[PDB]
């Protein structure tokens, strides 16, 4: 199927257990349902319960 799935694998949220959306540009893992983001810091993705930071969510009224 081409590409390199080995260097990716499946990264899921520790709480939601859902697959995080991988941003290749800045190595960001965002849960699109909780609107929370996990950072991959120097090759190490910090997947913790409370280490999730607020990301740009849905717009307001």
């Amino acid at each position: 199927m081409s590409l390199d799935p080995q260097l990716l694998e499946v990264l899921a949220c520790p709480k939601d257990k859902g697959p995080l959306r991988y941003l290749e540009s800045e190595q960001l893992l965002v849960n699109e349902r909780l609107n929370l983001a996990y950072r991959i810091d120097d090759g190490i993705p910090v997947l913790l319960i409370d280490e999730a930071t607020e990301w740009t969510p849905n717009n307001l009224e």
